[PDB]
């Protein structure tokens, strides 16, 4: 079981290059199934899910190769079924369904053994495909969709806001006959990125990033070169790393505009921030951060994905600050871990009241949440002494070699083994 | 476009005989598709939906006759499809699905068109059936279900309480192989009645009325005689009629136990109430009702179907009353209509603050909801002058000759045809 | 009982000069109680609530005179009580409490007979004052606040975002000794305006408009001249008027920045929009608006106060649009009135599914809500025939002579006295 | 720092005598302040809060002593104030307030400060009292209540269901002039017990246990002997200890009727349960438990206080089961500890997905929650090996000598005196 052994305190400063967003790379990789011609996908991070997707794609008869880029040749897809062994570790695999049916007339995706019926994950996807004219075949453990000729554009009202189903519906709609309208579409920057990718292939989409996405179907999608957008959360994590260590950092390959709320929040903490079209700088001037008030909410408001990081900021800031999770429940599992590191906090209902302390103390900590986990690693960086973060495979799944990035920032960090 | 012209004030007093519950008769009529031997369903009301169901049954090859009872012989079911023409005006038609697949191995029901995905009623039916081993197809405007051989008992956890899917799952499970357990089952008296009916046929069911129903599959269901339970909302509607008019009333062919919360509310309003095995008496002793606080919630608690009726009550009651709706959104349409009759109230969020007035005044009113509509008719009876309740077809569909029942109570009411 | 007789259809086009916001004028008027030197408040609308506030102020011993401006001389305040009548027709009256205590050491405002313990508007104000060092005295219908000397700055965390309490705490905090931090402060443009007014008097306030307001108390506030900000919702009502009428309009005395979400929403409807330092232009180019998807949420997202207006827009737009209310409950009560005008709509849960039709048919209509009411007048302007909007006094409360404005835009409208 | 050491696995069987409910004892000791004659309170557990209450009472001038009983003589009560030195460590202190002002005409309770306002516990108590005619005086750090003569009966609508405020209102109302009615009253067995205590003193109360309590005020309360009801949660914890271990336990000095939901759930898990007037027997027959579906809700529904206990049950039961928590927000702290013990569980939103493993592994654990902690100790009992549960002082505060009880059941437990 891999662990991170950090030795602090250390000032995090310098430069970091931001990896592509896993959350944009995935839907785009599945969308490449629509491409009749070779496709080059740039800025694709080296992550477990990316590997799983490549295998899945190959299993369908797609020609796949990688490095920074992922080269895809789907001119000839022959197998329209995603098997159990291949979708078992990845829910995103459902993304193969829509492209398959829209372009080939048929698709089949294996489903896991479940328990409760009603409002499940796959649900929105299946019904979205059904509104598009797909015939659905359901049997415990799998979903099959098929259509005679082209899908038919339709007017769709989403009762629930779903990032997943929005990608599925928007993807399959690019080849449908007519216009498709999606009401209550997820607004995430990743949805915008996926739509832009499609448009680069010849798709006709508008409204991406708003509550209403409109798609005019076209006969076919071509090929090309496409650059995946920067990882916005990864970027936020690095900004916070400098903000909590009285450091100065510059983020390369970033996209300032996917972070309005986070940047504004950082300024409130007294951070000196600068942006360029593709870069972001943060300077504390050796100064300790000021506590802030945070209310997480749906994009483009302050993201829940930055929550753990900001809680950390408040925990070592000057003063008292409160963090409120307005949509999500039980998002504070990790606070007791920080408290064990010498933090002063109180979890109350859907909030965390933060009392800033001068210095943290290393400890043996652990968290299952990717973000919370990453925050523990940041804590280890500035705490007095030795910190050991257990089960970092969580971090490995969403961050492209964070230890190396942290090390170049001046961190004393080692990847160590353990029983 | 029928209307009720009412002239008040009139004290509502005397006797009324309660009709069988439409909502228990429907699921029961459908479940009869499982019976191998002739069956007699007693106490079935004469309502539009019953007619639509009989016709549906006839089309499936069922021999159907009616008067008070509805006679069914489904020994020779030979057709397995419920077409658009026969199910357009009736959601309940989905109930033919489970019995067909469980007994015959195949079944299909026409699905009315719709544009929203998620929250769709039929969703839970499909899922329960799939859990039981059925193959589900969403094609040709139809929802299709089939199984090779017998359904297979399963442990089903409902993500949401659904009266409809509880009935579908429960019904089909009686013929499945093995044991079926439904977690988070709807508790409604209509559900208990349907269960009791199944058992009378030879089914093995327990837990009906609680959140956990257990079904022991058997090889076949027989025939028999079964009496549909009384309409609790109808009973409550008549009780309130006397409670707001200073009257005394005896409800015949009623079932006290399905009305716990409503009876307790009536006592708080100051009503003198007595009960027997199959009757309920309410005596105002010539007195004006007292205001009460109402919080709707799932059965066995206060029913949302009695909400508009109780609002009416608070409106002519002594004091200030509070009505809180936790079940439906937008269930206050009756209020603006009532206010036009001289009532006083404020709608704040999901609650109505009632300022009881001594007397109501006649006016031209209209509500699309069944309960609110019957409430308007009641208000017409006690209001000074003439009231014209428009669009009464809503009431015709859910109440068995309400005008006749009201007249026998002392109401001055006439059905006007034209506009 | 005033009413509007409208003759349609008429293209609304031209110019309208936007009134100051009642919602910012009120808290500023109350805040003037802090000023030791005369104060000039410009751009104050002529509305009932302003009068009540004026009467209330005079009663305290304040020198008050009005026009476009309101002159206040709070140099000689001697009465410290807000009598029963003044507070009964106006919740805003609670705003006199804070300045009184903060400046004079004593204050008292009447209380309307209680309803349900816990969750009264007045409560948050009370607790905030207490946090500031004030002694509170209560009894059914009475609230006295007092302190010996200065109020004391405190760290206050709001468990409920409240526009009212934020104003109270902020206002009173300008005179306290020390720093006051308000966590979870309301973000409204009106809060920003009030804070700005305070700063113009010599107060030290930062963070206005964000989740955290920090006030540094000072010995005293002088006098000066302050211009109340433009009415954001009126501005929006006018923008919609043109947008639903194929017209072109220019809003003068406007503040584009308080309308981001509404402006971007208008662009989605197909509108051509330009903005300047103090104006906003909208041009439909003779075109019918496009159906939009709306989601009301906390400022700066889409304002629930623009809801009815947008529902109207979708009702006469090309296509279907769904308006989703995440704010209040029961916000669609006016829709039936629109249906009576020939509109096509379905109310489902917390949403309205709008099916735009080509033209509205005039009729006799009425809504109690301010916004929904104004929307009915807009409808009369574009409907074919004559429309009579009843009970327009509701409109008069938040709209400065709307009939004159509409007429100046080309509307055929008459204020018919009583009938 | 006290700790618990457990050697497992060990079948928990035999008998246990249930302690009196701390939660009933507390409000009852406070209500005794209303007694004009001596009172003997039986079956009071020996816990910290009881000691604090005793100290509090003595300081008011009450003659107090304890053993199994607590003897109260409120004849010389000459001091009407509860100082911070007491209430600081005990929230229930607010309970002295109502009896004080109701009997003596005056009462003052010290209040813990804090940043947060709105949604504060004590708010409902203040409001109820005010409804009864009391004058309220506030200042950060204290709440004072007084009245001229007797309190006055009033009709009170609880905005929210509050156990504390229900006791306060009910208690004070017993000496009020006239009739008091509490709408939306908390239903807890602890409230029923306090009402019964009051009635034995001569008060006039009814509806206790339902959502509506009626209190007819009387001149004065006498004295007597009264036995505190059994601790329902303690009994639940004991039943679970047997259910998760193939054992057979009989709970003595119990009250079956206070545990409906828990008993039904245990049967759901496959337990052979029998009950009598004052005993409860559970028999697993050496059998492992069956996973169950659990949804916490207000009494008489499933208790949140049995939550952690049931999760442990699931974690070692056959299959998958889901615990959904709707009362408290962050009540999942016990899960990560259980995982360390070899348990398979996924946390999702307000629910926990359990994966029944055959056996747990000894380990070093710690939970701050009274219930979660007790759960861990239970875990240690059946887990293979040695387990060390830290900070068992939480358990000490709510459970009367848990080790002796467990030891008598077959457990291998030792108290360890820290560091």
């Amino acid at each position: 079981m891999d662990k991170f052994r950090v030795q602090g305190p250390t000032r995090l400063q310098g430069e970091v290059t931001i990896s592509g967003a896993k959350n944009a790379a995935l839907p785009i990789l599945f969308a490449a199934l629509l491409a009749e011609e070779p496709v080059e996908i740039q800025n694709v991070p080296k992550l477990k899910d990316i590997d799983t997707t490549m295998k899945l794609l190959t299993q369908l008869g797609t020609k796949v190769e990688r490095x920074g880029s992922v080269w895809i040749d789907a001119s000839n897809v022959n197998n329209f079924s995603a098997p159990y062994d291949l979708v078992k570790t990845m829910r995103a695999s459902i993304w193969a369904l829509g492209p398959l049916v829209a372009r080939f007339g048929q698709g089949q995706v294996s489903l896991p053994g479940g328990c409760a019926i009603g409002a499940r994950p796959v649900d929105l996807h299946i019904f979205g495909l059904e509104k598009l004219g797909a015939e659905i075949k359901l049997e415990e453990g799998y979903v099959k969709a098929s259509v005679n000729g082209r899908l038919k554009g339709a007017h769709i009202v989403m009762d629930k806001v779903s990032v997943g189903a929005t990608v599925t519906i928007m993807s399959a709609a690019t080849l449908a006959e007519g216009t498709t309208i999606i009401e209550n579409a997820a607004r995430e920057p990743e949805i915008v990125d996926t739509a832009n990718f499609l448009v680069a292939l010849g798709a006709k989409i508008s409204g991406q990033g708003t509550d209403r996405i409109t798609i005019e179907g076209v006969e076919r999608l071509g090929g090309g070169v496409y650059r995946v957008l920067p990882d916005r959360i990864e970027t936020g994590t690095f900004l916070v790393a400098a903000a909590i260590s009285g450091g100065k950092i510059v983020c390369r390959n970033a996209q300032p505009d996917t972070l309005d709320a986070v940047l504004a929040k950082l300024r409130e903490a007294g951070a000196d921030i600068e942006t360029g079209e593709d870069w972001i700088s943060l300077d504390m001037h050796g100064k300790r951060p000021k506590a802030v008030t945070v209310r997480t909410a749906p994009h483009p408001a302050f993201p829940t994905d930055m929550q753990a990081q900001f809680t950390l900021l408040n925990l070592v800031a000057e003063g008292t600050g409160v963090i409120t999770e307005t949509i999500f429940e039980n998002r504070f599992m990790h606070v007791p871990e920080l408290i064990r590191m010498g933090a002063h906090a109180e979890i109350e209902s859907n909030t965390v009241i933060c009392h800033g302390v001068e210095k943290l103390s290393g400890a043996q900590v652990m968290a299952t949440d990717l973000r919370a986990s990453a925050s523990l690693v940041l804590a280890g960086c500035i705490a007095e002494g030795t910190t050991v973060v257990d089960r970092i495979y969580h971090i490995d799944r969403g961050y492209e070699r964070i230890e190396d990035k942290l090390r170049a920032l001046g961190a004393n960090i080692e990847r160590v083994k353990g029983e």
